[PDB]
């Protein structure tokens, strides 16, 4: 057991191992209550997260367990991973607080004149991380520029696992939190799956090529009209797959529109980039390109290496369908804290 020391940060008393020094508040609070520090064991600048009220309700206790399970699983160069997890508690009986440690992320994609070569390398890395995530049967659901960390060498990592489900108010109006969402999830058309993430990668790729948001809708309905003007209105085959009779009836009220010519929308872009966008931005999610297929596309010929695009160990999420009491979720979380083994 390390020695812990106390200090007052972000309105509470933080208690952390002596290895973590020079603690200083950082960020807007998007990922929780976070301090920057220097880790004397590894030599890395790190982010230290103190969870607020981890076990206050069944909802919060299960949320805390989910975040810790996901972060413990992810071991890939293009995905956020866990450097450490700790508690000052000496037993289950006194366990109340959880602290998570990751690499400190400076800039996101938002923060960064991009050459076609820059767009190839950034989208290649998102797809390499997504092939890994999808091989574990994990769906990200919230890929957007603010969730992509990027360094001076253009190296990228994917963020945002096991945080609170976004609220209806958070998805309302002229907001970046909705602009990257697949239409079948934005409007609850059907049971969605991992294909929603490939729609998001198409929206990000288009914005790196043009410098402009692809679908900056003022509300859900304005955004749907911008999407159907580009990719066309649904045919009989997709309309059958829309489970909601009410959503099917609204779609049928709109005048039919053909798919647009993407060479006339993305004027001057690499023709191989135009071809890949056509295969990501397909309205029927069954017909979209997969991450594994997209890595083998000719746009990435300079970076693609089939012997260095790894898959994940299997990920058991049977807990997601389990009903437990607060103290049961708290005991599962405690076991995951004390069993943690750090990376080499
Ligand atoms: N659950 C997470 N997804 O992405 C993250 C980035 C940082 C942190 C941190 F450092 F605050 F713990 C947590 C997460
Ligand atoms: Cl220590
Ligand atoms: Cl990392
Ligand atoms: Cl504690
Ligand atoms: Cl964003
Ligand atoms: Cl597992
Ligand atoms: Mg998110």
């Amino acid at each position: 057991r390390p020695t812990f020391y106390r200090q007052e940060l972000n309105k509470t008393i933080w208690e952390v191992p002596e290895r973590y020094q020079n603690l200083s508040p950082v960020g807007s609070g998007a990922y929780g209550s976070v301090c920057a520090a220097f880790d004397t064991k590894t030599g890395h600048r790190v982010a230290v997260k103190k969870l607020s009220r981890p076990f206050q309700s069944i909802i919060h206790a299960k949320r805390t367990y989910r975040e810790l399970r996901l972060l413990k699983h992810m071991k890939h160069e293009n995905v956020i991973g866990l450097l450490d997890v700790f508690t000052p508690a000496r037993s289950l009986e006194e366990f109340n607080d959880v602290y998570l440690v990751t690499h400190l992320m400076g800039a996101d994609l938002n923060n960064i004149k991009l050459t076609d070569d820059h767009v190839q390398f950034l989208i290649y890395q998102i797809l390499r991380g997504l092939k890994y995530i999808h091989s574990a049967d994990i769906i990200h659901r919230d890929l957007k520029p603010s969730n992509l960390a990027v360094n001076e060498d253009c190296e990228l990592k994917i963020l945002d696992f096991g945080l609170a489900r976004h609220t209806d108010d958070e998805m309302t109006g002229y907001v970046a939190t909705r602009w990257y969402r697949a239409p079948e999830i934005m409007l609850n058309w059907m049971h969605y799956n991992q294909t929603v993430d490939i729609w998001s990668v198409g929206c990000i790729m288009a914005e790196l090529l043009t410098g402009r948001t692809l679908f900056p809708g003022t509300d859900h309905i304005d955004q749907l009209k911008l999407i159907l003007r580009l990719v066309g209105t649904p045919g009989a085959e997709l309309l059958k797959k829309i489970s909601s009779e009410s959503a099917r009836n609204y779609i049928q009220s709109l005048a039919q529109m053909p798919k647009m010519n993407f060479a006339n929308v993305f004027i001057g872009a690499n023709p191989l980039a135009v071809d890949l966008l056509e295969k990501m931005l397909v309205l029927d999610s069954d017909k979209r390109i997969t991450a594994a297929q997209a890595l083998a596309h000719a746009y990435f010929a300079q970076y693609h290496d089939p012997d260095d695009e790894p898959v994940a160990d299997p990920y058991d999420q049977s807990f997601e369908s389990r009903d437990l009491l607060i103290d049961e979720w708290k005991s599962l979380t405690y076991d995951e804290v004390i069993s943690f083994v750090p990376p080499p």
